[PDB]
């Protein structure tokens, strides 16, 4: 199975570990088998117990109030692991999301191993940069390059972004 994944967070750090002190607020993952979307996805919004930084809010528009009644990462971790285990994770700038995932997994104090020990990790941004050296390779740039619709992406969304990346990646490898 190939799982195309994306996450939205409360923000990120420009110095040191990018995830330190921040939290995942949305996880969006799409399943692809034999180069075909199966339709069986994973999508959750999470309660961070901290505020979303202004910069981050300017990107996804997810309000603090909307997350108050959501599950915590700890409450979705088991099913999340059951969903991704053994698959090839396809993520645009993989180190970003994997960093947050391993960070959140570590806070659970359950001795959960690193994601890349039970999942194969493919950085689709590295793949794109290799195929299109010297060109723009943001997800939006790739959407234009492969004629994928991102008109509903004024504000980024984890599932929205994962779905778009799935289409882009299938075309890139098609
Ligand atoms: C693009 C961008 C993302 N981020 C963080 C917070 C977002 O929820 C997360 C999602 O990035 P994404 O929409 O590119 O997948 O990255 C920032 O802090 N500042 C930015 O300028
Ligand atoms: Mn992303
Ligand atoms: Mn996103």
């Amino acid at each position: 199975r190939q799982i195309v994944l994306d996450t939205e967070t409360t923000g990120m750090n420009q110095i040191g570990a990018h995830y330190e002190g921040h939290k995942i607020i949305e996880i969006g993952a799409v399943e692809v088998v034999n180069r075909r979307l199966t339709g069986n996805n994973f999508h959750v919004y999470l309660k961070p117990d901290r505020l979303v930084d202004p910069e981050a809010f300017g990107v996804h528009g997810i309000a603090d109030e909307f997350l108050l009644d959501k599950p915590t990462f700890a409450e979705v971790a088991d099913e999340f692991m059951d969903y991704i285990r053994g698959a090839e994770l396809v993520i645009h700038n993989a180190a970003f999301d994997i960093g947050f995932m391993d960070y959140e997994f570590s806070l659970l104090k359950r001795d959960i191993p690193k994601t890349n020990t039970f999942c194969k990790v493919t950085d689709s941004l590295a793949v794109a940069r290799k195929m299109f050296p010297g060109k723009r390779n943001s997800l939006d740039a790739l959407c234009a390059r492969y004629e994928i619709d991102n008109s509903k992406r004024t504000l980024h969304g984890a599932l929205l972004d994962a779905q778009i990346l799935a289409e882009v990646y299938l075309a890139m490898t098609g």
